[PDB]
C-alpha cells in the first residue's frame, strides 16, 4: 500500500524510501516500492495498476525526467478519480516541464502531501524527519479511507 517512487543511485533517495517504508511497516501496514530513476519498467507500471490507490513522489532531477517520460503517459491511464499523491520537496533543483505535470495534480484535484519550497539541494537529516512523518501521516489518510471507516467494530 502507497508505491514510494525513489532513485536507489542517485542522492539519498533510496534511504528516504527507507525512512517512509519502515516507519509504516514497523507501525504495521506495508509500503511498495518503485525506482522512478532506475527500474523504470513495465513491472513497476503492473504494480501501479493494483496498488494506485495511493502513491509517493519526491524531486524531479533532469536526468530521470528523460527516462519518466514514456511510463509517465501510462500513469495518467491507470490513475484516476481522487487517490493519494506524497509530493515532498528535498533537493531545490527540478527541470521546466514538471510545472505542466504539477498542473495536472492541481486541476484533477488530487490527495496531495505536506509542500516545503526548495530543500537546497542536498537531502538532510531533516528530510528523513519529514519523509517519514509525512509519508506515515498520509498512510493515516488511506488506511482509514480504505478501511471503509465503520467496517472494523473496536
Amino acid at each position: 500500500s502507497i508505491g514510494v517512487f525513489y532513485v536507489s543511485e542517485y542522492g539519498y533517495s533510496d534511504r528516504l524510501a527507507q525512512a517512509i517504508i519502515n516507519g509504516i511497516t514497523k507501525t504495521g501496514v506495508g509500503v511498495d516500492v518503485v525506482d522512478l530513476g532506475a527500474a523504470v519498467d513495465l513491472q513497476e507500471l503492473r504494480e501501479l495498476v493494483g496498488r494506485c490507490t495511493g502513491l509517493v513522489i519526491g524531486m524531479s532531477p533532469a536526468a530521470s525526467a528523460a527516462s519518466i517520460q514514456g511510463a509517465l503517459s501510462t500513469i495518467l491511464g491507470s490513475v484516476n478519480e481522487k487517490q493519494a499523491v506524497g509530493i515532498f520537496e528535498t533537493g531545490g533543483g527540478d527541470d521546466e516541464p514538471i510545472d505542466p505535470l504539477l498542473s495536472k495534480f492541481r486541476n484533477l484535484g488530487l490527495t496531495t502531501a505536506f509542500p516545503a519550497i526548495r530543500i537546497k539541494q542536498t537531502p538532510t537529516e531533516n528530510t528523513y524527519k519529514l519523509c517519514e512523518e509525512a509519508g506515515t501521516d498520509l498512510g493515516q489518510w488511506v488506511t482509514r479511507d480504505r478501511l471503509e471507516h465503520h467496517h472494523h467494530h473496536h
